[PDB]
C-alpha cells in the first residue's frame, strides 16, 4: 500500500467527549519477536506437580494484541472524568489498527549483533472472529498496552490448554493449528485494520448506595405487620410460655418486615494489613475458600461480589476475595503486603453480605415444650441465590480488567466477570500476529526434511486501539456535596500518575468508579 | 371418510435430512383394550404404607399415545448421524396420524376365544390442547412407541394423581372426566390427525467441552494480579506472621484469579459398580438424597446435572444421580447390576462439579493471632446458584426423553428437565383414545341402573409420528480427529442393535450425545 | 378405492406384436401367508458346516415378487415367435399391478380350520426404487409367477445374507428393517401401480 517511505498511519492518541458518548484512542510502540523458532511445542505440568496444578496444553509461535484493561484507553485525568460525573458507562464499538510495520534482520557475527531492515518481510495479522480458538483473553495476563502512552511493550505469546488426565492428555483434547486460519500478510507499508461492535451489556454501577438494604423504610411511621416479640412471660416467681407480637418501628428497626435479602455469599478467611493480627501459621491454602472440578480444588478469587470489610475495619480484607494490583516495579513471588495495592470493594456493602461475615442464621431444629428442646441456630457460611435477592456487581478500575468471554455453556446465571467488567457472549475476538518465518541458506541437494534453520528478525511497528463508550448521566437530587475522586494538594516529591526522575511511569492507587450515589 | 375396505392412510417410516434439518416419521401398529371395564375408579395408596409412598387418585378408562423418547423417532443409525455431526438440536414442529381403525368383538363361548370384526364400533380420540388434564407424559413412564418400527405395542393406560392427606383426599383434590372433552368418533375408515409446533427452545449441547472451567488462561504469561502466597516467614528459630503475594502463572496455576464458578451441586452418596468395593449394608435410603415436601421425602433422581465421576474413577457412579436403563428382557424389581445400563455424565466434568464429591470449602471463623485462632473450612455439600456460574445440562440419549412440561409455577430457574430433554410451557399435548361402550343385551323392561353389561371388544390400528428437528452445525477449526460413536469392528454372535435369533431387538448400550467438541 | 364389491383390476394376460415390439403382459393370482409370525429374525449357518458354506443374514416377514423369467411373460408359441424371425431383443419398460387383494383370517377351534374374510386389514406394498435393500432378485430362485397363467403361487419369502466372519457377524455387517421404508397400506378394494423403464442394454444375440 505505501512500499517503502510512505507512512500507512498516523498517531492517534486523544479523547472526546461528547453528550452522553466518549471516544477513547490509544496508539502504542510494539515489538513482536519469534516465538518458539517458529514452532508449535506441547506443554504441560511438571513431573512432581500437584493434582491441583496438573495441565496440558500447546505453545504456538504467534502473539496477541491484549487491551482488555482500562489504562490502556483511559488516562488518569479521562477516568477522573469519568467516574466523578457519570452513573454508568458501557462499551459500544471499537476500531483497531496496525500501521508502519517495520521488519529487523538480526545477525550475529563474531560477537558484534547487527540489525538491519528487510523490507521484503512479512508478518501475519488475523483476528479470531468466529471464536474458533481458546480465548485467553480475560484471564488477566500481562501483556497489555501499557498505560503510558510513550512506553513500548513486548507482544505476549500465545497459548491455550486443553484436557488433561494428569500430566497427559486424553482423546477429547483439541490441537489447534493458527496457520490453518486465513491470515493477512503485510510487508513494510501494509497495514490492518478491523472494527467490532459490542453487543448490549448493562451500564455498569459507577456508583455507591446511598441507602442500606435494611434501612429502606420509614423511621416515623411503624408498620402495620406484626412480628413475635416475646416468647415468656413472667408467670409466679418463674416463666411461663406466652406468645405476644408488636408492630415494627424506629426503636425495634432490626424486626421489620422486609422485601428483599442482601446477596449471595461465599464466605472468605479474614486477613488484617497489621501483619502482627494475623495467625503466626501458613494458611494461604488450608484457610483458603476453594471450588472443587474434577478431583482439583481451585481458589476462589476473588470470587463473587462482597463487602471487603464492614464499619470500621478498613484493615481487614479478604483471604482472595478482593482484586491485588502490584505497584510500580513489584516482583512475581512473595512480594510484601506494602509491594501491593489491595482494593476495598466497601460501597457495596450496603446491598451485599461481608466476605468475611456469615451471610445469616437459620433454625435447624423444632423448639417444643414440655422433654424440652430450645431453639437452635447455625451459621449460613455459603448461600446461594434466592427469590427476593438484590445484589451489586464488582467494581471495576483502572488497572483492573474490562470484559471477559461468556463460557459457552447451556446455563449461567448472572453472567458479569467476577474479576469485574462486562460479560460477553461474543466478546472483542482476538488478533494474532507473528513473524513469517523466512528460511536462511538451503542446501544444493533436496532434503524432505522439514526446515530448522532461519533468518533470525523480529518486527515492529504501531497499534491504535479506539473504543467509544457511552455515558449514563447522574440526575441526582440529593442536596449536600458528593464524594468525588481527587489529587492531594499537599506538596510532595513526586506528582500522581506521572513519571520520576528515571521517567518511570507509576499508578499510586487504585482508583474505582464508585464515588457518586444514588438512592437503592 | 373411507368405510370399510378402504385404506385411510399409509406406512410412512423414514427420514429426510435436508440441510440444516432432518426430519424424522415412524409408524407402529398399536393395540388398544378396554380398560376398567369403561369405568372411572378412585385409587389410593395401600393402607400400611409409608407416608412418602401415600397417594390419591383417579384411574380412567382412556388410554394415551406416548412418543416421548428419541428411539421413537431416530433409529440407531439417524442417531450416529445427528450425534457424530452436529452441535446441537431441537425439535421444530409435529405432525400426528391415527388411521387403519379396526375394532375386534372377542366373545367367549364354552371355553372359545372368538375374534370378528365390528365395523360399526368407534374409537373416541381427543387432543388436551388446552393442557387442562394433569400432564402424565414425561415422567418416564413405559408404553411408549417401541424403538423397533416392527413391533406391536399396547396403549398404555391413563392416570393421574391428586392432592392427598394420607391415603385420603382433600378439598382441593381435583377429578377429571374424560368425557366432558370434545372428542372425534372414529369408525372403521375414519382417521384422525392434527399438528403441533414447538415452542422456541435451546438447541442441546451435543458436545463435549475441550477446555476445563480452570484451565481457560494462557500458560505462557502470568497474571498481573497477587493472591496471597504466604501467611508466615521463618523468624529466628521460630515463625514470624507475615503476609506475602505473588503473581500466578503455569506453576502454581491453581492460585489464578478467575471470573467463573463451576455450576451448582446436591451431594450424591457413591456406589461402584465392583460390588465388594460398597458397604455391606442396606443405604440405598439411609443414604440415599433426598428433598423434603409437605413432610414425605423424594428420592432425588437423577437431580441436578453433575459429572458421574473424576478422572479415573470410571466405576464409580452416584446412587441416584445417573439415569438407568433396563436391558433387554430385565425383571421390574431387584435387577443385577448386569441387569442394567448405567449412563456417564463424564463430559461435563469440565463446568459441572462431581456428583460425589463436595463443591468445594469456605470459611467458617475468624483467624486471629495472640488466644490465637487458625483458620478453619468446610465441605461445601450442596452449593445454590452464584453470580459467574456456568454449567451445563444433562445429557440426552436414545432410549432417554425428549421433553417434559414445565410446571405452571410462578417462579423456576433454568426449567431444562432433571431428567434429560427440552423444557416446554406448551408441550405436545395428550393424546387420548378409547373405545366408545358397546352395551350388551339390555332387558326388555326399564331400569333406571346404568350399564354394567357390555360386549368385549379391543382396537387395533396404526399410528404416525412426524418429527421435524432443526440442526446447529459443528463448524470446528480443531485439528486433530475427534471422538465419534461408532460400531466395534470385531466378529460378534450378534450385530448391535439388530434383532437375535428370536427376531427380540435389543439396544445394547445407552447412546449419548456429547462426541464432538467445542471450546469454552 | 373400490371399498367390498368392487373390483380394483382386471384380467390382462396375452401379447401384442406391433412392427419393432412386442408387449407381453401377464396375470397370476398369488397367495401370500404370514411369514416369520411377523418377526425378524438372525439367521446363520449350521454350526459343523464348512467354511465354504458359512453364512449370517437375516429373514424378514416380508414377501417379494418375483418375474426375472422369460416363462413369466412369453407363451411357448411367443417364444418361438420370437427366435424364428428375430435376430435381437431388449426390454424397455415395464407396468406392475397388485389389484383384488382379499385378506383372509384363519381361524382353528376344536381341530376346524374355519377361513372367513377380513374386510378391514391391509396388506403393505412397496418398491426399493432406490436400491437401498440387498437385492436378491437375480440368484436364480424359485417362487417366480408360473409359466401357466392358470396356475396360483405362493409369494416368496424375502431374506438377505450380510458379511460374516464363520456363522458370526462382523462390525460392518448391515442390519436392515422393512418397515423403514414408506409402504402403501392396501385394504380389500385398494390397488397398488408403478412403472419402471429399463435403461439401455446391448440386444441379446439371438442368433448363432
Amino acid at each position: 500500500a505505501d512500499g517503502v517511505g510512505n507512512s500507512s498511519g498516523n498517531w492517534h492518541c486523544d479523547s472526546t467527549w461528547m453528550g452522553d458518548r466518549v471516544t477513547t484512542t490509544s496508539t502504542r510502540t510494539w515489538a513482536l519477536p519469534t516465538y518458539n523458532n517458529h514452532l508449535y511445542k506441547q506443554i504441560s505440568s511438571q513431573s512432581g506437580a500437584s493434582n491441583d496444578n496438573h495441565y496440558f496444553g500447546y505453545s504456538t509461535p504467534w502473539g496477541y494484541f491484549d487491551f482488555n484493561r482500562f489504562h490502556c484507553h483511559f488516562s488518569p485525568r479521562d477516568w477522573q472524568r469519568l467516574i466523578n460525573n457519570n452513573w454508568g458507562f458501557r462499551p459500544k464499538r471499537l476500531n483497531f489498527k496496525l500501521f508502519n510495520i517495520q521488519v529487523k534482520e538480526v545477525t550475529q557475527n563474531d560477537g558484534t549483533t547487527t540489525i538491519a531492515n528487510n523490507l521484503t518481510s512479512t508478518v501475519q495479522v488475523f483476528t479470531d472472529s468466529e471464536y474458533q480458538l481458546p480465548y485467553v483473553l480475560g484471564s488477566a495476563h500481562q501483556g497489555c498496552l501499557p498505560p503510558f502512552p510513550a512506553d513500548v511493550f513486548m507482544v505476549p505469546q500465545y497459548g491455550y490448554l486443553t484436557l488433561n488426565n494428569g500430566s497427559q492428555a486424553v482423546g477429547r483434547s483439541s490441537f489447534y493449528c493458527l496457520e490453518y486460519f486465513p491470515s493477512q500478510m503485510l510487508r513494510t507499508g501494509n497495514n490492518f485494520t478491523f472494527s467490532y461492535t459490542f453487543e448490549d451489556v448493562p451500564f455498569h454501577s459507577s456508583y455507591a448506595h446511598s441507602q442500606s438494604l435494611d434501612r429502606l423504610m420509614n423511621p416515623l411511621i411503624d408498620q402495620y405487620l406484626y412480628y413475635l416479640s416475646r416468647t415468656n412471660t413472667p408467670s409466679g416467681t418463674t416463666t411461663q410460655s406466652r406468645l405476644q407480637f408488636s408492630q415494627a418501628g424506629a426503636s425495634d428497626i432490626r424486626d421489620q418486615s422486609r422485601n428483599w435479602l442482601p446477596g449471595p455469599c461465599y464466605r472468605q478467611q479474614r486477613v488484617s494489613k497489621t501483619s502482627a493480627d494475623n495467625n503466626n501459621s501458613e494458611y494461604s491454602w488450608t484457610g483458603a475458600t476453594k471450588y472443587h472440578l474434577n478431583g482439583r480444588d481451585s481458589l476462589v478469587n476473588p470470587g463473587p461480589a462482597m463487602a471487603s470489610h464492614k464499619d470500621d475495619e478498613e484493615k481487614f480484607f479478604p483471604q482472595s476475595g478482593v482484586l491485588i494490583f502490584g505497584k510500580q516495579g513489584s516482583e512475581k513471588t512473595n512480594v510484601d503486603i506494602e509491594k501491593v495495592m489491595i482494593t476495598d470493594e466497601e460501597e457495596i456493602r450496603t446491598t451485599n453480605p461481608v466476605a468475611t461475615e456469615q451471610y445469616g442464621s437459620v433454625s435447624t431444629n423444632l423448639q417444643r415444650g414440655n422433654t424440652s428442646r430450645q431453639a437452635a441456630t447455625a451459621d449460613v457460611n455459603t448461600q446461594g441465590v434466592l427469590p427476593g435477592m438484590v445484589w451489586q456487581d464488582r467494581d471495576v478500575y483502572l488497572q483492573g480488567p474490562i470484559w471477559a468471554k461468556i463460557p459457552h455453556t447451556d446455563g449461567h446465571f448472572h453472567p458479569s466477570p467476577l474479576m469485574g467488567g462486562f460479560g460477553l457472549k461474543h466478546p472483542p475476538p482476538q488478533i494474532l500476529i507473528k513473524n513469517t518465518p523466512v528460511p536462511a541458506n538451503p542446501s544444493t541437494t533436496f532434503s524432505a526434511a522439514k526446515f530448522a534453520s532461519f533468518i533470525t528478525q523480529y518486527s515492529t511497528g504501531q497499534v491504535s486501539v479506539e473504543i467509544e463508550w457511552e455515558l449514563q448521566k447522574e440526575n441526582s437530587k440529593r442536596w449536600n456535596p458528593e464524594i468525588q475522586y481527587t489529587s492531594n494538594y499537599n506538596k510532595s516529591i513526586n506528582v500522581d500518575f506521572t513519571v520520576d526522575t528515571n521517567g518511570v511511569y507509576s499508578e499510586p492507587r487504585p482508583i474505582g468508579t464508585r464515588y457518586l450515589t444514588r438512592n437503592l
